[PDB]
């Protein structure tokens, strides 16, 4: 489970299914993936070492997100899914773009970030509204079985990731827009001393802070919520959720700039 609160009882498999497999893919930085914009610092035509929260080269992403239908997989809401968050973790997520009457709507996976999932802990929530990326931190009542939905294409059932009748207590509520037409959004999301850190790109690879966030608490979990839909398949559309991850660690990085600033390519 994530949370502790019973949200719904519709369509749900306790069965000790088969597992779906994770997807792996190999965290390349030569491109900078994975890099962050230092500070208010410029850099020129130049190359910099730099220590960092960086991912490994040459780990692996995991491809966390799941796509449903109606029925809920309670292993969806268990290791190897539910992961440690320790220092951090970079994320690299498609954006995936859907068409009703030839408008783009744009979905992809929400991200839950925490320690224990109930309303005496503060859930930090990052969630795609369609060109609006909402960022909460909250005493959030997470469901056991939290999930969005398609709002574009629509879903048999209703979003839940948390109940909260009145309005939780919050240390942070912001939006921030990105890039609907983008084909890929990338974050850091690190911990340093009770206080979080948050980076994004839209565009490009390499990131720039968003916010950060003191807890005075160690976040210890992340999960990708599942997203449920109509379309998002084979058979509607040959689309597909991805939102890769992959750990963050305290790693010295070669940093190429060229002659915008712009980070071009990177060696751990
Ligand atoms: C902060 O987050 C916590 C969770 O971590 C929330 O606490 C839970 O809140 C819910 C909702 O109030 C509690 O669930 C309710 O408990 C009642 C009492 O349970 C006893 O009695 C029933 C029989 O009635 C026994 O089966 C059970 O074993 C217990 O002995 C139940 O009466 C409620 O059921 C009724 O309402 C539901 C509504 O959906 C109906 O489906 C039922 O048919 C029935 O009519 C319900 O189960 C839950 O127990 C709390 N958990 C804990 C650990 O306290 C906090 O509410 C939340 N606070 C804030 C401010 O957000
Ligand atoms: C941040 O963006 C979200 C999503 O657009 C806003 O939440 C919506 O706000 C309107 C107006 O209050 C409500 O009718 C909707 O029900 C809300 N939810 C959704 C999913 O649309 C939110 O108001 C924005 N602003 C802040 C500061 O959070
Ligand atoms: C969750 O709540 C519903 C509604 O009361 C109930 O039918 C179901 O059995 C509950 N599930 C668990 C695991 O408590
Ligand atoms: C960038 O650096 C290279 C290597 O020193 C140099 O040859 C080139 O002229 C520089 N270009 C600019 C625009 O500064
Ligand atoms: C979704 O929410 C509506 C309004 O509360 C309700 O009528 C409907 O039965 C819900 N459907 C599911 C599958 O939860
Ligand atoms: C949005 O992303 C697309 C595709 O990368 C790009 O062509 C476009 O210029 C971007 N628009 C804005 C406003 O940045
Ligand atoms: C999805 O792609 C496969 C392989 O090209 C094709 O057979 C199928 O008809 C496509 N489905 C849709 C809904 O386009």
């Amino acid at each position: 489970v994530i949370g502790d609160f019973n949200c719904t009882n519709f369509a749900i498999n306790d069965l000790n299914t088969t597992v779906p497999r994770i997807s792996e893919y190999v965290v390349d930085v030569s491109y900078g993936l994975g890099t962050y914009y230092i500070l208010d610092r410029v850099y020129l035509n130049t190359t910099i070492l730099f220590t960092g929260y960086f991912p490994k080269s040459g780990a692996n992403f995991r491809d966390l997100s799941l796509k449903g239908t109606t029925y809920l997989s309670t292993l969806w809401y268990q290791k190897p899914f539910l992961s440690d968050f320790n220092n951090g973790i970079f994320s690299r997520v498609k954006n995936t773009k859907l068409y009703v009457n030839k408008t783009l709507y744009s979905e992809f996976s929400t991200i839950v970030i925490g320690s224990v999932f109930i309303n005496n802990s503060y859930t930090i929530v990052v969630q795609p509204h369609n060109g609006v990326l909402e960022i909460t931190a909250c005493q959030y009542t997470m469901c056991e079985y939290p999930h969005t939905i398609c709002k574009s294409k629509g879903s048999s059932r209703n979003e839940s990731w948390h109940f909260d009748k009145s309005e939780p207590l919050c240390l942070f509520k912001k939006n921030f827009t990105y890039n609907v037409s983008t084909d890929w959004l990338y974050f850091h999301f690190y911990q340093e001393r009770g206080t979080f850190y948050a980076y994004y790109a839209d565009s490009g690879m390499p990131t720039t802070f968003l916010f950060s966030l003191y807890l005075g608490t160690l976040l210890s979990h992340y999960y990708v919520l599942p997203l449920t839909c109509n379309a998002i398949s084979s058979n509607t559309d040959n689309e597909t959720l991805q939102y890769w991850v992959t750990p963050l660690s305290k790693r010295q990085y070669l940093l190429k700039f060229d002659n915008r600033g712009v980070i071009t390519n990177a060696v751990d």
